């Protein structure tokens, strides 16, 4: 049974998925803006996260304009941040598309494939496994590189 | 490989896919507008098409405001239109979201699952088989129910 769910996530909020995302599923965050000249984050301008039921950060995608890097990481609910994987030059990863952008995450079971628009920037080996039951779009309106509200679409029941 | 391809389709035009759509793959048409009171179609207000390389209409989705129906059909390169499938009440299929719309098509091998926003509108049994190599969005800026430019996003290599 394949299904499409739509969530309108306001900057700085988490949302519970009606249909969990598991291996073979896809989630795409759509932003109606691209602000590569936003303020400084603490230290993230924007972070996109996939959470496990217990609150673990299965996948943490951090966009840093100042440190000019996209960080990928995970962490147990009450644990320290784990081993960071990085992709330098935020602007360049969004090159080609202006005033809008999208971030797609493919759950491949043992890894998460993250695509920025059409560019796959990383095949992130998972540090924590499990299904994703909630998502969050973290940022302040003034420092986020994305629009105030990001539309998240999940394609589930794919495998 | 699994990948994302983004296309900007202007009303009355088509695009060649960078990665063909086959069984297991997904395609979503995004409209930044939704006018369910445009004029009457001629007879179509808006059509979204999945084409095979030879020109066959693997899947033709036509919205007709005056007939208040959404038609699904197929057609060979130089053959007649095949058996029409219809689903009444256009507005109801879009109920829930206004000012915009989303049409997703899952290629399930023997059928195309068509979902409008989060609602599955039809499990269309294929009348023609094959890989989708091109897409089109046909309408006039005058009577289309969608925005003048429709964004198509494909998720391929999923199988
Ligand atoms: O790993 C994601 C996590 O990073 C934190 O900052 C890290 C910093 O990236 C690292 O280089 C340094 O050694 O440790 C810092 C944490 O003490 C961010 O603060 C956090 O929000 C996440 O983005
Ligand atoms: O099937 C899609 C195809 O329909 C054509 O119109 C049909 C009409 O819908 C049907 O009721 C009638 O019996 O036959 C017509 C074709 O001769 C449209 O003209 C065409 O553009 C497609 O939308």
């Amino acid at each position: 049974m394949q299904g499409v769910n739509i969530y309108n996530i306001s900057a700085g909020t988490s949302v519970d998925l009606a249909a969990p995302v598991t291996t073979g599923d896809i989630v795409t965050f759509f932003s109606s803006a691209l602000n590569l000249n936003a303020g400084a984050g603490n230290p993230n301008n924007t972070t996109l996260n996939l959470f496990a039921e217990n609150g673990a950060y299965l996948l943490h995608i951090a966009f840093r304009l100042q440190e000019n890097v996209i960080i990928f990481n995970s962490r147990q609910p009450d644990g320290p941040w784990l081993v960071e994987q990085r992709v330098s030059d935020v602007a360049n990863q969004f090159a080609g598309i202006d005033g809008k952008a999208m971030v797609t995450v493919f759950d491949h079971g043992d890894k998460y494939q993250v695509v920025i628009n059409e560019k796959t920037v990383i095949q992130y080996t998972k540090q924590i496994s499990g299904l994703t039951s909630s998502l969050s779009y973290n940022a302040t309106e003034e420092t986020s590189i994305f629009s105030t509200v990001v539309e998240a679409v999940t394609y589930t029941g794919l495998a």
